């Protein structure tokens, strides 16, 4: 079948404006280290088309299932700091998200395969690579 | 050869690209609506926030993002004291206790099927003009997973 209608995604409708630039997302099966992310961060920053680097902890601590603590969260991992191209980042927790914006929809794919061999060497207990493409409500 | 170009650009008019590239990358069905607060949410408003989007029919699960808090806190010579709680807030949605670690830059609500994100995406957004008097942007994303 091929489409004729607009597909809010990618074209202006009276409700949604296209984000132009999309992530690729990075979701590693374990937490990232301090030094881990300042690997991962500088790697990342030199692949072509990376516009920017953005990294969350979790919302959700961790609960500690069985031995001292049972029941409560983990302590609360300590305060470090980065290095991430001559700029200094605090990390107050433990990274289990990146956002990476691309600075055009056409050379996602290159820029993926590149984060990818990346990852391949920075996270060997895994993890899952994603494209997001965005779009912006904004009705009337 | 002005006249006499192959007519991709109107063939795949549209289109985005990489999604052609099927060996690679498998679509994700659920879409989410994504809500950017201009401020880093409090706890308090958090917790209103998350009681009232998991009422929106057609939610399937909601996740947040943004920058942590220490546990520790200091001015002093001495190493940091350490602040009640480890920092940490509870929260109570919808009857569950939750540790809360994070103020809230991004809240992504995952919804059950792109053909009902408009009535969805209408609720979020009064519930957003209602607790989020700051301002805030709301978007919706889809995903594609790299497979190669």
């Amino acid at each position: 079948l091929y489409f004729q209608g607009i597909d809010p995604f990618t074209m202006s409708t009276d409700k949604f404006e296209p984000v132009p630039l999309p992530e690729i997302l990075i979701f590693p099966n374990r937490l990232l280290s301090a030094e881990t992310t300042e690997k991962l961060l500088n790697r990342v920053y030199d692949v072509p088309h990376v516009r920017q680097v953005n990294i969350s902890g979790e919302g959700v601590p961790a609960m500690v299932g069985s031995g001292p603590g049972k029941g409560l969260p983990v302590e609360h991992e300590g305060r470090k700091v980065i290095n991430v191209k001559g700029r200094e980042i605090e990390l107050q927790l433990l990274v289990g998200r990146v956002f990476v914006e691309i600075d055009d929809i056409d050379v996602v794919e290159k820029a993926i395969e590149a984060i990818d061999e990346i990852c391949q060497e920075l996270l060997p207990f895994g993890y899952n690579l994603e494209v997001g493409r965005y779009s912006k409500y904004r009705p009337t």
